């Protein structure tokens, strides 16, 4: 699964997805965290 109650939303929900992308992308822009999980 990749959605909680997105179904409830008709079109507006779409915008939500877009926003999410930003956050995710930013993550790849800062792989520094890798060091943490790593040794």
């Amino acid at each position: 699964g990749i959605h909680k109650q997105k179904e409830k939303s008709r079109l507006q929900g779409g915008v939500l997805v877009n926003e999410i992308l930003n956050h995710m992308k930013r993550a790849t822009q800062i792989p520094s965290y890798k060091k943490l999980i790593m040794y």
